[PDB]
């Protein structure tokens, strides 16, 4: 079964922001994935020291970058400390209501767009590029999950029945039509040099 929320009212905001204003540095959205990606692998390394117990559902802290022209996605994948079902449904909304205000603040004293990371809401830059994103997440404490938008004000999450993935998190990005730059291996190579370069995790891009 499926159950649908609504987005915080901010939050539904901020991302009507990004999919309707004028903004061509879209490329920004990936490093956004991997930074997000970065610090949950940094998570469960950090918990691992005092239980290493918590790598018995996977001992490799990495990322992978999966394109696929004809599901037209591009998958962001990590092994990190993946998130529980009161992360999808609560707390990730909880803690971006303020980063959604402080950034929307910002805009205006004229920060941009590119600098919505430092408001700790990156995430959302996803909806630059894609019109449907569903996020595939295991926490070692909880079950499988998919949460899935379009943004439109709602969001679902359900128990996830395909493949099991161990732990971590992946973000399909169901790419606009006019997005699909960013499913060519030299295009996603220039980003990930440009804005991803120091990343101390393997990025592994793979190919068609
Ligand atoms: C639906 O997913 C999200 C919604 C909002 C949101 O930041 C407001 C994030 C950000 C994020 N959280 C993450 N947690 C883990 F363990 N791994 C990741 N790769 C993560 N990325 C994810």
């Amino acid at each position: 079964e499926v159950e649908t929320f609504a987005f915080q009212a901010e939050i539904a905001q901020l991302m009507s922001l990004i999919i309707n204003t004028f903004y061509s540095n879209k490329e920004i959205f990936l490093r956004e994935l991997i930074s997000n990606s970065s610090d949950a692998l940094d998570k469960i390394r950090y918990e691992s020291l005092t239980d290493p117990s918590k790598l018995d559902s996977g001992k490799e802290l990495h990322i992978n970058l999966i394109p696929n022209k004809q599901d037209r996605t591009l998958t962001i994948v990590d092994t990190g400390i993946g998130m529980t079902k009161a992360d999808l449904i609560n707390n990730l909304g909880t803690i971006a209501k303020s980063g959604t205000k402080a950034f929307m603040e910002a805009l205006q004293a004229g920060a941009d767009i590119s600098m919505i990371g430092q408001f700790g809401v990156g995430f959302y830059s996803a909806y630059l590029v894609a019109e449907k994103v569903t996020v595939i997440t295991k926490h070692n404490d909880d079950e499988q999950y998919a949460w899935e938008s379009s943004a439109g004000g709602s969001f679902t999450v359900r128990t996830d029945t395909g493949e099991p993935m161990g732990r971590g998190t992946k973000v399909i990005l169901h790419l606009k039509e006019d997005q699909t730059e960013y499913l060519e291996e030299r295009r996603i190579k220039e980003i990930v040099k440009k804005h991803s370069q120091f990343i101390g995790y393997p990025i592994t891009l793979f190919v068609e």
